[PDB]
């Protein structure tokens, strides 16, 4: 599992679950190609999007869709999602956790980086 | 001053200066349009990058080539870029300050929505 | 102004107002003692703490009443209070504008240290 | 595992290692009283901190040696530390996740309380 991601609700003090993540990967001609998706799941976890097979290096843009979650919560959010972009493997293989804090109006993102 | 960018640095604790900025317009065919860019003055924020006029609803993209900021200070930065992409919508509140706050391996970003 | 205080709604996108603050210096048997305190503005701001004359180097406590302000809001909070402890170094930036920004189960805060 | 610690480190994109965290409880002469301590592991994890048994209702203030770990790192930060003060258990025992992220001018603490 090189790519992870954990998202998190600012406002309920819980995992945000049901979140769906999009990851696109940069292709030749500059377009983003879609790479992986999935749900976050009781544990504001995804986890299984790639392998280590196919998670070459490359740009990478995970967009999660924080709007539908806030929306299925019935709250109007400000942000479309939270799209994280970035360089994977550029050094040999990582592990990639792309954390995210969503709040209506607010998110950050975070990357833990680690070396198998 | 309808959008306003405000970024400022975890690491030095400092605005973030000289940070290009580049808003884009989603077009109605989806591909993001440029709209409008600036480097964040010394206090880290970038103002007129609009009118009430141009600033109609939408989504925009606000991209802070973090990136370039980080690469700057010789620090390893993470994202390419911090993406902030929102509906404006002229209903209620009507002036946009986009907050963000870089760290290289972090970004943050809030919306202020004022009148 | 050499301590400023600005605090942030993320739920809200809009500037915690009538945020209670109390700023505390460390006295040298350990203890905080009330410096100076105030109320957010409407933009969320809290300026005229302090002066440059009182503002002596020590460790300072900034003590946000978060609980208060989501308590007012009708939002169930997390926290009692936020909880900004930092050295007043007089080396080198020398204006602190403390920034918080404020979820019911997240605050962050950065420390803008600028000339 | 009712209380955990998580902290990471936005600068190198790592969890925060050995992050010594100490746990307050207000006691009745509103005094903080000391609770449990621990540091942060490789994973930059706080586990075992209490029990279910101990972790009674009360006001807790966990505080994150976030000085200590920057200056390890030859850094100088801004905070003296990271602390989170809350109510616990007030409708009951929950798990009370106090997620920090560190940088050395900020940090921001999210908590994930989830009822067992
Ligand atoms: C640019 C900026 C400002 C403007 C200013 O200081 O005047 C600000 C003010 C606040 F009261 C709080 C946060 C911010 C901010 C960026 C920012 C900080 C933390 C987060 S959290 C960690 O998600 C996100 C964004
Ligand atoms: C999802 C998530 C986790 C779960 C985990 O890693 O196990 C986490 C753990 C930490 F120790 C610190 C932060 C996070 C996090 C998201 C996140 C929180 C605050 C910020 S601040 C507001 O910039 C940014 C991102």
């Amino acid at each position: 599992c090189p790519l992870m991601v954990k998202v998190l609700d600012a406002v309920r003090g819980s995992p945000a679950i049901n979140v769906a993540v999009h990851v696109f990967r940069k292709a030749a001609d500059d377009t983003w190609e879609p790479f992986a998706s999935g749900k976050t799941s009781e544990s504001g976890e995804l986890h299984g999007l790639t392998t280590e097979e196919e998670f070459v290096e490359g740009i990478y843009k995970v967009e999660i869709d924080t709007k539908s979650y806030w929306k299925a919560l019935g709250i109007s959010p400000f942000h479309e999602h939270a799209e994280v972009v970035f360089t994977a493997n550029d050094s040999g293989p990582r592990r990639y956790t792309i954390a995210a804090l969503l709040s209506p109006y607010s998110y950050s993102t975070t990357a833990v980086v680690t070396n198998p």
